[PDB]
Order: C-alpha cells, then structure tokens, then sequence
C-alpha cells in the first residue's frame, strides 16, 4: 500500500533474459510452424476464429522496442501462440504435437529462469 512495499527483486536482466528464452524457442527445430504470422489471406477460418494472433517474430519485434512492460506480459504472449496453436490444429497432427512440446520446452526454461 502507500509508502509500503515488499523488497525489490531485481528485474534489471529480465529483458535479456527473455530475448534468450526467445533465441531458444527460435531455434529449436519444431519451432517452424511459429516462426511468422500465420498468412490470413491464405489460411481459411484463421483470421475468424483466432482472435489475437501472435507468433515468435512478432514476439522478437515487440520485445525489441519496448512494447513489454514486463517479464509477465512476454510469458503471456509466448502462451498465446500455443493457446492459439491447440485451438486451431489437432493434437494429432504435426502442427499440434509442435505447439505441445514447445510449450513445454518454454514452461521448464520459464521457471529455470526465473522461479
């Protein structure tokens, strides 16, 4: 409340720290079906049923010019990619089986992290 808080924990390292995380993610080799947005002209039922795209290179833009106030909204935006994934793509199917193992991949990195 006013004039009391809880002791500072250093977030000075977050934002080269996500931008490893994120180099991570980019590289890994089921990242390719999150590398770009997905083409709404070219992808029928996208561009209606998914209502906040996002994609890892849209990700790198925003962490580059300071469109994340913090550690927070960026795990937000790296779930929404895989929340978008689940919503649009079978489990069984390539595309799906990619979105489950990088969400997991980013879960363990996340907490190794940070918690």
């Amino acid at each position: 409340s006013m004039s009391v808080k809880k002791p500072k924990r250093d977030d000075s390292k977050d934002l080269a720290l996500c931008s490893m995380i994120l180099t991570e993610m980019e590289t890994h080799e089921d990242a390719w079906p999150f590398l770009l947005p997905v083409n709404l002209k070219l992808v029928p039922g996208y561009k209606k049923v998914i209502k906040k795209p996002m994609d890892f290179s849209t990700i790198r833009e925003k962490l580059s010019s300071g469109q994340y106030p913090n550690l927070e909204t960026f795990a937000l935006d790296v779930r929404l990619v895989f929340d978008n994934c689940e919503t649009f793509n079978e489990d069984d199917s390539d595309i799906g089986r990619a979105g489950h193992n990088m969400r997991k991949y980013f879960e363990k990195k996340w907490t190794d992290t940070f918690k």
